[PDB]
């Protein structure tokens, strides 16, 4: 009948609307647990130039070694964790060359290691969350350290013992912005599916990227100074039961954009020689020059324009990027503290960094008695940077401690 | 107060709540356009054994060739489209070996071909849709034919000229169920974002899977009899404006599950020799034995138990899979018509198949004057089959013609 409602000519369509109403969640996606893992083996950055040029038979490349020493010194990295050991490299001479035929060997090690390290981080996140693993409805797995069919998502599912009907999304080779990407993904999964609990795992390592030095590619030396191993895990859910679950952050919005005229600035090829990485000298300039446009597009609907009034999580893959953004925007020197703390303690773990940093920030906030998980502030930004060039921008809201 | 006034923005609770209220769409993710593309070069299946054993210099493997002839005759494939030509293969003897070092040569061709073919399909889908491409907010790109950084999603974005702010999700190496996967993905993206319009593109080809014959891997011969090139594109959006947009299918629900005891039944490895594919002989038994459980889980909440009362789209990875599903469930002989039609005309194009089949069904329904896009029926199921073993189950609702 006539009134302030419309009608449907089919009952099945009415049934569809009932289904949709019942299948979806109400609130914003929230982060409920965060955990990290690293391989036990660790290299001290100060000792790495001698170790690296030794193991790659390159002691005679004197100019090159001097450049690498400067790279490791400017890296602002104290230590890095690596599955890759002297023993493993000795058994794989082709990985020690610059472009040796070595993908198969890299793959044979990495494809087992990726979900293994991921499981270690996941188990902890599940333990913090406190709920049975049979309540996890979704899994997001993220890596750039080796592709396989079925993927690391399948391997993790069987390793942990998740429900066979767990809904999986496998995010392969998206590189250093992907830690933000899977937050963008987890937000839509969690908010569109009622009661859904999303396990989010990333796991990165240096197995496919390690290679000997070369005059042909000084940009490769940059990678050898920075890349590191690490895994991180999250439990994400909307509508938390606060009697058993403890929200840490709301995922308010998530954006992604391509930087104009940056085409080709960062490239990564999966080849017979493994994963090759090429970096133009221009990369930090591109990011620092464009980052405010992302801040403005993200925070204008929130009414914020003062970038010192929000808390910051920024992928610290290149120190120059953080340094130039800090200067360009006039950030207070403590804004990127948690970000730089993770880079110093762990190095560039690609997608895992921003999640290490969230954990570091909520931990320090708790033990220093800060008012929020966002260093006492309400609103925050989390950035992923990587190939495209691509900027991922996640707006977060903190929770009271 | 009396004085000059400046402006103030709303506090956290009001701002958080307004964001949450404004963020979501209301209705179900709906498919608004479908388009397909294939490379111009086509091989007739009846001639393929002679062609295949000739180009790989294996004319003396007369026994194997006779087996391959039976595989191609049983394939129920008439023709296949392939970017790979006789001319390309003669210039790449290593691709013609069973396990030749050839990934680099395969990548150099495939990484260009994947977004190119995808672009052809995308352009047509946008044209059917009829809206300016600047209204595309999301892009999902799906391929298993070659990985790169940045990915095919980036390449397609630049080739087409999508907004740099387009939200990209790159789905790599998820194999033959991924056509359903990206429907599952597009559903959550479209439904959780008000006004969002999702371009969904998949592009598959045989460049990394082509290889010479082997007595050790008859399963590889199976692949050489089936795998083919193809791309498909979709526009997906919730809350269509029916004055400018025309709905074809509603994506009602999307599930994913792993088959018990099916470990290793389908594997795909990225190696120095390209993409190797392994298939156990039990694969059709695994799917047909377990498929009814997926039907029950998907359709019980909809009140349906008669599998002939729904329309069917099933990935035609193997004709044996469709044959045993049909037999096991007691399907009428025309249920899988459109599915086997795409297989016959195109072969196994991996993720693209189920989207070709959706296109085939709505085209045939329109030109035969059927009542709905679902062969006159209201509810339908779409199946992806692949590594895991993984069954993706999408429930669809047709639109009236
Ligand atoms: C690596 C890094 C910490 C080095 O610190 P720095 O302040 O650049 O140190 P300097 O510039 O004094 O010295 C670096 C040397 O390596 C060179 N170099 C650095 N990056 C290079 C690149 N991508 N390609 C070629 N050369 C490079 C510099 O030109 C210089 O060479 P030179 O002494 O022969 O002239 C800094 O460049 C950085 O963080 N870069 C970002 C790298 C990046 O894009 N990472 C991925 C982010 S997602
Ligand atoms: C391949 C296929 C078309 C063959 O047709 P068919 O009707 O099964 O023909 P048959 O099974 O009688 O004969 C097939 C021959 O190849 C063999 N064969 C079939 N599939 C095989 C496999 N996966 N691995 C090894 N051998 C296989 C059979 O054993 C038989 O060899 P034999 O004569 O020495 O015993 C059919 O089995 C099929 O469609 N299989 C599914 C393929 C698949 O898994 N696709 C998914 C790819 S991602
Ligand atoms: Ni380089
Ligand atoms: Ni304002
Ligand atoms: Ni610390
Ligand atoms: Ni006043
Ligand atoms: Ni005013
Ligand atoms: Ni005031
Ligand atoms: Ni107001
Ligand atoms: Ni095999
Ligand atoms: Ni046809």
């Amino acid at each position: 009948m006539r009134g302030s409602h419309h009608h449907h000519h089919h009952g099945s369509m009415v049934t569809m609307e009932e289904i949709r109403r019942a299948k979806r969640a109400e609130g914003l996606a929230t982060i409920l647990a965060i955990s990290t893992a690293t391989p036990p083996n660790c290299v001290i950055q100060a000792d790495y130039p001698d170790y690296y040029f030794g193991i790659t038979n390159s002691e005679h490349m004197t100019e090159l070694k001097e450049k690498f020493k400067l790279l490791c010194e400017k890296s602002m990295i104290r230590k890095r964790h690596m599955c890759l050991t002297e023993e493993i490299l000795k058994a794989n001479p082709n990985m020690c060359l610059y472009m040796g035929t070595s993908l198969d060997a890299r793959q044979d090690i990495s494809l087992v290691e990726v979900p293994k390290l991921g499981k270690e981080a996941a188990t902890k996140a599940i333990k913090e969350w406190g709920q049975p693993k049979s309540n996890i409805t979704h899994l997001i797995f993220c890596t750039s350290a080796g592709v396989d069919m079925p993927g690391a998502d399948y391997q993790l599912t069987r390793l942990i013992g998740l429900n066979p009907d767990v809904k999986r999304m496998m995010i392969y080779q998206q590189g250093c912005y992907a830690g933000a990407t899977i937050l963008r993904l987890a937000k839509d999964l969690a908010e569109n599916n009622k009661g859904s609990r999303v396990l989010v795992v990333c796991s990165e390592n240096t197995i496919p990227t390690f290679r000997g030095p070369s005059y042909t590619h000084i940009d490769s030396l940059v990678g050898q100074a920075l890349f590191a191993d690490g895994a991180a895990a999250l439990i994400v859910g909307a509508d938390p039961d606060t009697s058993i679950e403890r929200p840490l952050y709301h995922i308010v919005s998530a954006s992604q954009t391509l930087l104009p005229d940056s085409d080709g600035a960062i490239e990564g090829h999966i080849r017979e020689a493994g994963l090759t990485v090429h970096l133009k000298k221009d990369v930090p300039e591109f990011f620092s020059a464009n980052i405010e446009k992302s801040l403005v597009d993200a925070f204008t609907p929130i009414g914020i324009s003062d970038w010192n009034s929000i808390f910051w999580i920024a992928h610290p893959g290149g120190p120059a990027i953080l340094d130039q953004v800090e200067a360009k925007l006039g950030l207070k020197k403590d804004k990127l503290r948690a970000s730089r703390h993770v880079m110093s303690e762990y190095g560039n773990m690609s997608s895992a960094c921003v999640l290490f940093i969230l954990d570091e920030m909520r931990n320090k906030c708790l033990e220093e008695g800060k008012a929020t998980t966002g260093e006492g502030l309400d609103w925050g930004v989390l950035f992923g940077f990587g190939p495209g060039l691509t900027v991922e921008t996640v707006v977060l809201h903190s929770l009271p401690i």
